[PDB]
């Protein structure tokens, strides 16, 4: 009944799924498919991405006279990825253009933002996750004649921000202090920086930090790819798998700290587009550590808003699209 109403509406859509456009700030949405449990649990798919560009939310509702209808809210982003877009498709329009940024000596960031279960970690971490696909392209760019002559070295860090504090995912969640005030470069004191020479070196670090992290839904994981000349910084790509945006004492603290930081993040990304001097990067630990990825002269950012398609997730989806729409 509700399912027919949905099928009858999709049948009217012109499916034109996803040529790279340049954005200083790139905001995108990615729908994940219904999983094997949801599929046998009868649950319904309330989200359609018919176009390169467009997200449709069509929530089934029923009136007091028993009339059923679809509550249709449409959102427009730089890109939208349907539930069968693979990681490499998503990567191409998002993190891939930013790899050139860091060789041109810029600071790049890529955030995965959305509810727990929606696909942030699938997108960023997982050989087919965004950390690794970027790492691949970094080592390939490095062989190009412009960059071959530079004597560049590549390093990686993997850390988390949990409850307003930093912990090293490459060193057993050891708590680290951050020194920001008056420093030319923000210093995360004691943070393990590891030289990597191929994708395989990076996959090992991602595997290590992920099992350290896993709590994984209540912290931001930051993976960094760092270019260095002679120990001197050439560029940095920071890749962020954010804490779930969905909203006892420890639990309330984590959520208050998460949401504080997502407000700060939005303001900082917007400052990056309009007014870098007015970047409120001190509003959270997440944005403080990344100060220089918002205020640097050649700073570029990307956000992938991940959404679950289920009717039961609908309110959460709308909150995610709303926030992404306002960045
Ligand atoms: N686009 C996708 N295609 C296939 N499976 C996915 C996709 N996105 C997420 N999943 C799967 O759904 C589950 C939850 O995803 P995850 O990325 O762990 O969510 P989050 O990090 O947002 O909590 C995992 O089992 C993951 O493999
Ligand atoms: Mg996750």
């Amino acid at each position: 009944e509700i399912m027919c109403m949905i099928r009858d509406f999709r049948g009217s859509l012109d499916y034109r799924p996803l040529p790279i456009d340049e954005h200083r700030i790139c905001v995108c949405v990615r729908k994940r498919p219904l999983n094997k449990k949801e599929t046998q649990m009868k649950d319904l798919d309330v989200i359609t991405i018919p176009s390169k560009d467009v997200v449709m939310v069509h929530e089934p509702k029923q009136k007091v006279d028993l009339t059923r209808y679809l509550e249709n809210q449409t959102f427009r982003f730089d890109y939208a990825f349907d539930d069968s877009a693979p990681n490499e498709m998503v990567y191409r329009f998002t993190a891939r253009p930013l790899v050139e940024t860091i060789f041109e000596r810029g600071m790049a960031t890529c955030f995965a933002y959305g509810q727990t279960g929606s696909g942030k970690t699938h997108t960023m971490g997982g050989s087919k996750g965004i950390y690794a696909l970027a790492a691949r392209d970094v080592f390939l760019m490095l062989k190009k004649p412009n960059y071959k002559k530079l004597e560049l070295q590549v390093y990686a860090t993997f850390f988390e921000i949990y409850s307003g504090k930093v912990f090293d995912l490459l060193n057993r969640k050891t708590k680290l202090r951050v020194l920001e005030d008056g420093k030319q470069q923000v210093q995360v004191v004691g943070l393990q920086e590891r030289e990597v020479k191929c994708v395989e070196d990076v996959l090992k670090l991602i595997d290590i930090g992920n099992s350290c992290r896993t709590h994984s839904s209540r912290s931001h994981a930051v993976f960094q790819i760092i270019l260095r000349r002679k120990g001197k910084l050439h560029g940095k790509f920071s890749l962020i798998d954010l804490a779930g945006n969905e909203r006892d004492r420890q639990t309330r603290l984590e959520g208050a700290e998460i949401n504080k930081s997502l407000l700060a993040l939005k303001e900082c990304i917007r400052a990056l587009g309009r007014n870098k001097p007015h970047t409120p990067f001190r509003a959270s630990k997440l944005t403080q550590v990344l100060r220089d990825s918002f205020i640097g002269e050649n700073s570029r950012t990307c956000m992938i808003a991940t959404i679950s398609p289920g009717m039961a997730s609908c309110e959460n989806t709308l909150n995610t699209l709303r926030y992404a729409n306002r960045v």
